[PDB]
């Protein structure tokens, strides 16, 4: 599976029918048709710098991933009981300015999309054992619209020149990643979906309301990303963003 034009999203229900799920992410916010929820408790991020581990090249994207064995870091509040374990953070971009965000806020298309991933270490032992459960993962999601640089992508930005090809991973350490959070929390929340395959409905998704900025010049580090294997001929990570799928009558909650 990619975003080819061969096996892309519209290609991926051949072998991942969930595809076609009623559950599925991103989607469209309309936020006329969202409804406040006052139960909705602040969303509180601590998350310990020395838990940062490695980022790497997975071909269609890149990751930050995290040491997961303990509550070093960690998500609570929001629409949760249970606290919620750090474990990746990533981004989705386009082929342009014009689109790259996965959600969309009123058919507003952003130009890339933080996801800051947690697990429910309250109720499971494992991310394996998490990701398939109906709450089993947290992701917050930061639209960023462009605009300024965005000096707290720095440290990431400057680490892709080493993992430049397919595979390719180094130490990345040292890194909260709440310093890449816009300063409000307020969000929305839905139940849905990983956005790429395996694409299981297990991942409860809280929407910054508030974007966070991104230049031009830092999408295109992003883009100059490639996707082959060291020493193969050069194809750029171009975009990475699934379309907005049908909310098949879920319901946005808003916490603001
Ligand atoms: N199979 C397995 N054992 N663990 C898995 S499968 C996917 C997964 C999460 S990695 C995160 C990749 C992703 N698509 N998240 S997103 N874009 O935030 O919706 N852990
Ligand atoms: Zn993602």
């Amino acid at each position: 599976w990619g975003y080819d034009d061969k096996n892309g999203p519209e290609q991926w229900s051949k072998l991942y029918p969930i595809a076609n799920g009623n559950n599925q992410s991103p989607v469209d916010i309309k936020t006329s048709e969202t409804k406040h929820d006052t139960s909705l408790k602040p969303i509180s991020v601590s998350y310990n710098p020395a838990t940062a581990k490695e980022i790497i090249n997975v071909g269609h994207s890149f990751h930050v991933n995290f040491e997961d064995n303990d509550n070093r870091s960690v998500l609570k509040g929001g629409p949760f009981s249970d606290s919620y374990r750090l474990f990746q953070f990533h981004f989705h971009w386009g082929s342009t300015n014009e689109h790259g965000s996965e959600h969309t806020v009123d058919g507003v298309k952003y130009s890339a999309e933080l996801h800051v991933a947690h697990w429910n270490s309250a109720k499971y032992s494992s991310l394996a054992e998490a990701a398939s459960k109906a709450d089993g993962l947290a992701v917050i999601g930061v639209l960023m619209k462009v605009g300024e640089a965005n000096p707290k992508l720095q440290k990431v930005l400057d680490a892709l020149q080493a993992i430049k090809t397919k595979g390719k991973r180094a130490p990345f350490t040292n890194f909260d990643p709440s310093t890449l959070l816009p300063s409000s929390l307020d969000f929305w929340t839905y139940p849905g979906s990983l956005t790429h395959p395996p694409l299981y409905e297990s991942v409860t998704w809280i929407i910054c309301k508030e974007s966070i900025s991104v230049s031009s010049e830092q999408l295109a580090q992003f883009r100059s990303l490639l996707s082959n294997v060291e020493g193969d001929n050069a194809v750029p990570m171009q975009h990475n963003n699934r379309p907005t799928q049908p909310l098949k009558g879920r319901t946005v909650r808003a916490s603001f």
